[PDB]
């Protein structure tokens, strides 16, 4: 009834582990650091991405300059589901002053079969906080003049670089 | 070693309960709904506010039109601490399709004595998602032209109205 992952940093060292427990039609997701000093204090975006690969200095499926864990692709969507929040979006990881963290959250947005389908999936911790695409259109505009969030914000939450990654399965 | 709270809706019905467990120099915060159908599906801002009052149609300490749980004041800051994230900021509450939710998160930003000091504190669930004041200044401006987040965003995360509130103590 469970999937797991061990998340590593770009240099290959272990950062955290995750459990995905499926029961009663939903997932209970637990993630916690395995030591100290490996994440910056504060809030970090946490999402499931659409390809089960955790390769430092890699290229995204549709192209771009290489970067950490980019071959994991974009946010995970259950087939036939578009828009925000993506199926793979999770509550943020709150990191204490010593770099340690623990989160439990729940979601009915995906199943075990979903995560094991196809190219599999990866859980990613971002460098920055997730804005959940909440950019008040009455008070903020894009630099082109359009009110509210742009496509990049809608699909990423502007959480920045990928600082830890684990493939979801049995690891 | 623990504080608790029972959170109610503006009509007085029970929505969720919370536990604040203090050990090893940090707080482990658990919050979960007590039934179904009482919060909207999706992500909800979750913060500790600076006054231990949960009054529907109330006025903020420094004034304004009445609104739900406004007498709880603004975000909680440990005395001598300013800026964002506020001491009272927590990971967001992720609500499933049926309105149910569970969150565990941790923080070293406050102690038991902090929460029991003075006018006490309240835990609040917001209607909207928290943006964590992440409004990319390279791509977004305030309508006055200044790049990045305004003071309101910095101090609230733009999470909107207060939909449930509990005073933190023994309740
Ligand atoms: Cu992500
Ligand atoms: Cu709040």
């Amino acid at each position: 009834q469970s999937l797991t992952s061990t998340l590593t940093a770009p240099d290959g060292t272990k950062v955290a582990t995750a459990k995905f427990e499926f029961a009663n039609g939903y997932a209970t997701v637990t993630i916690a650091t395995t030591g100290v000093g490996k994440l910056t204090p504060g809030f970090h975006g946490l999402h499931i991405h659409q390809v089960g690969k955790c390769e430092p200095n890699s290229v995204a499926p549709t192209g771009g300059a290489p970067g950490n864990f980019l071959s994991a692709g974009g946010h995970y969507h259950v087939p036939g589901h578009t828009g925000t929040p993506a199926s793979g979006d999770l509550a943020s990881l709150q990191v204490r002053g010593d770099g340690s963290a623990m989160l439990v959250t729940t979601t009915d947005a995906f199943t075990m079969d979903d995560l094991l389908s196809g190219a599999k999936t990866a859980i990613i911790i971002h460098a920055g906080a997730d804005n959940f695409a909440n950019i008040p259109p009455e008070r903020y505009v894009q630099v082109n003049g359009t009110p509210g969030p742009d496509e990049t914000t809608l699909t990423t939450g502007d959480a920045g670089k990928r600082v830890a990654c684990g493939v979801i399965g049995s690891g």
